[PDB]
């Protein structure tokens, strides 16, 4: 389509934003200064000429160019769009910005008020850190704290974006006109897309209630939880690099992986894992293994998902943590290598298979020839269905489910 605002993004170099207000020093492929918006010691304030951002490792703070300059002038992000706009002769009619942006820059804006907000309530705070989430990640990840709806409110007031935050269905409304934040009491975890804009949240409750431990956002033309992978966005190029991913559960199983900085690590949205997200994970990676807790309904969820990762032409490599051990427990008692370790030991499913079907014949025949039917390269499949055959003597008409 057409944007004033999107044209406008387009043409801005945020280092020549930034540098207009900061002594910005060139540190590799980035600049660094101290930070405006925290005190200190050391520059913690980073501006990524590739990336188009800014994020500040000290208080987590981070954004686009027109973002800095909201917060520097204390104006809203269109306010600052617009002074940008005069700055670089574009043009930007306020009436013309589309809700569909303002959803963006309020789901965006509400973040930096959980953040915030999780800074400043020493119950929350502390709560994080005694889960084993590491400072550094929690600032990485957003992590934020919803403390009152009216603080809320006041905020998307304030900034015009109500009514955009309105369609997220993230706000409650109990009686007309007044608000209930969805999140209210809970750390807030929020969720991004795979190029990092924040589409929703997670929230997990902190206090003794009725309602449940972990709510997400509503499925919305915003946020479709079956279609996106938390983490996805800050685990991408770990993923490339190291050429496989690590699937966990959920949002603290890989918190805690990536506090002890084992980052090429997603996890499904809320819940299982759906095909959309085993499709999305495919673009990344071709080799997943996964690591859901040590027992039997953990071994049971990973046994669902291996056939969505399969149909995905995903090579997976179910990692088996001890009874009783969930990815934070391992650790705690073994430490960060050894879980390392325990996943590099983990052998390719078909493989483990071919290995131990000498256990159960019987069962294991029945498991193979399942998992089998979800292979969709036939070469690959048939030199598999081979290699059984000649090992077990199960007859290919068997194993190939020929009925
Ligand atoms: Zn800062």
């Amino acid at each position: 389509m057409s944007s004033d605002i999107d044209e406008l993004r387009r043409e801005i170099d945020i280092v020549d934003v930034i540098s207009e207000y900061l002594n910005l020093e060139k540190v590799g492929s980035n600049y660094r200064t101290n930070c405006p918006f925290h005190p200190d010691d050391t520059p913690s304030f980073y501006v990524s000429p590739s990336k188009q951002i800014f994020k500040c490792f000290g208080c987590g703070v981070g954004g686009d160019a027109i973002k800095f300059v909201s917060l520097y002038e204390d104006i809203s992000y269109f306010e600052a769009a617009l002074e940008l706009a005069k700055r670089y002769g574009k043009k930007l009619d306020l009436e013309k910005i589309s809700k569909d942006e303002k959803v963006y820059v309020a789901l965006d804006r509400v973040c930096d008020f959980y953040r915030e907000s999780l800074l400043k309530n020493r119950e929350a705070s502390e709560y994080v850190k005694s889960r084993g989430i590491d400072p550094k990640v929690a600032r990485k990840f957003d992590l934020g704290y919803a403390p009152s709806s009216e603080a809320l409110v006041k905020v998307l007031k304030e900034n015009d974006l109500l009514e955009a935050y309105l369609e997220t269905k993230n706000l409650l409304s109990p009686t007309k006109g007044v608000y209930r934040d969805l999140f209210l009491r809970r750390v807030v975890i929020p969720i991004k897309d795979p190029r990092g804009r924040v589409i929703g949240f997670g929230g997990r409750r902190i206090v003794e209630d009725k309602s449940p431990k972990y709510i997400n956002s509503p499925d919305s033309r915003v946020f479709k939880k079956g279609e996106n992978l938390f983490g996805l966005y800050e685990a991408k190029e770990y993923i490339k690099e190291e050429g496989f991913a690590i699937l966990v559960e959920g949002y603290f199983d890989l918190l805690r992986l990536f506090s002890e900085g084992i980052r090429n690590v997603v996890a499904p949205l809320g819940t299982a894992l759906t095909q959309n997200q085993a499709n999305l994970l495919s673009k990344f990676t071709k080799k997943v293994y996964i690591l859901y807790d040590g027992d039997d309904a953990g071994r049971k969820a990973m046994k669902s998902a291996i056939p969505l990762l399969l149909s995905a032409g995903v090579e997976v490599y179910p990692v088996y943590l001890p009874e009783g051990y969930d990815p934070d427990e391992f650790i705690k008692e073994f430490g960060k290598e050894e879980l390392r370790r325990l996943i590099n030991s983990s052998g390719e499913l078909f493989e483990t298979l071919i290995k131990t079907a000498r256990e159960n014949l019987e069962e294991k025949t029945r498991e193979f020839r399942y998992y089998l039917g979800f292979i969709s390269d036939g070469v690959r499949r048939f030199a598999l269905a081979s290699e059984f055959h000649t090992k077990y003597k199960v007859p290919m008409e068997i194993l190939l489910m020929k009925i």
